[PDB]
């Protein structure tokens, strides 16, 4: 059921390598940083650097296909390379970028796509995209990502832009994110063994959180039908023990509840 028995604020693991000297400029938030028992450990770094493992991202796991979410910040100019590396190395073939680049004049996330019909290098990654399709709530962008003069490296990587979030608050009705999710999870679904479905927003934690909660759910909903055990607080700190702070507000909260109860209505 998605009825809300508790409220919000009855809500309420180390950090080091977020914390390291060598990584405070890759944080967007001094603050924000994530565990490192969950953290995405870059391999394979330029050898001149001597930290080149780090960037503010959490695996998570919900605790059937197996599905699993790295959740992040939006890129800043000095972390895109290591964004690339990051879905390359994760085999992720999903995207979902919710928010705007600038909102209400302050930087969410610099841009990490070539405009359509171009391609550029981050790095050692050459990314092309070779399509977009503007829809109401989201962009799609495909984009083919390989290692730079790597013979038979590329993979299509999908990059699900929402658009319609608004500046202030949580979207009133959740027609719009469920139906950009079910778009992300017939193409996640589609790609055989796709890696984590990449997910950011300014701090990878209160949007990110939002969705990352309203999928878990519904894909409890997907294996066991519309009168299956829900249990959001218990949902909510689980992906919590995973990276801090997921779902920031109440009104994202609420919003959980809403979406997963409309989601039930339509079946």
């Amino acid at each position: 059921g998605a009825h809300m028995w508790e409220e919000f604020e009855t809500l309420q693991y180390s950090r080091k390598e977020g914390q390291r000297q060598e990584n405070k400029n890759k944080n967007r938030y001094k603050n924000i940083l994530p565990f490192d028992h969950t953290r995405v450990v870059l391999h394979d770094g330029d050898p001149n650097e001597p930290v080149s493992d780090y960037i503010n991202a959490n695996i998570i796991m919900p605790e059937k296909p197996k599905k699993s979410y790295i959740a992040t910040q939006g890129c800043l100019q000095n972390t895109v390379n290591d964004f690339w590396r990051m879905v390359f190395q994760e085999n992720s073939r999903v995207i979902v970028m919710t928010t705007k680049e600038v909102e209400r004049g302050k930087s969410k996330c610099v841009k990490y796509w070539p405009d359509e019909y171009a391609l550029k290098e981050y790095g050692v990654m050459r990314v092309r995209n070779v399509k977009e399709s503007a829809a109401h709530d989201y962009t799609l962008r495909e984009l083919k990502l390989s290692k730079v003069g790597q013979g038979n490296t590329e993979r299509t990587v999908w990059q699900y832009h929402f658009r319609t979030w608004p500046d202030h608050g949580v979207p009133s009705d959740p027609g719009g994110v469920l139906d950009f999710l079910e778009e992300v999870h017939h193409k996640q679904e589609s790609i055989m063994d796709a890696g984590p479905v990449v997910v950011h927003c300014s701090a990878g934690i209160g949007r990110t959180g939002t969705f990352i909660v309203i999928d878990i759910l519904i894909d409890i909903i997907r294996e066991k039908g519309v009168d299956r055990d829900i249990d959001v607080p218990k949902t909510i700190q689980m992906v919590r023990s995973q990276r801090s702070g997921m779902v920031q507000t109440e009104a994202q909260y609420r919003f959980i509840y809403m979406a997963v109860q409309h989601y039930i209505e339509t079946l």
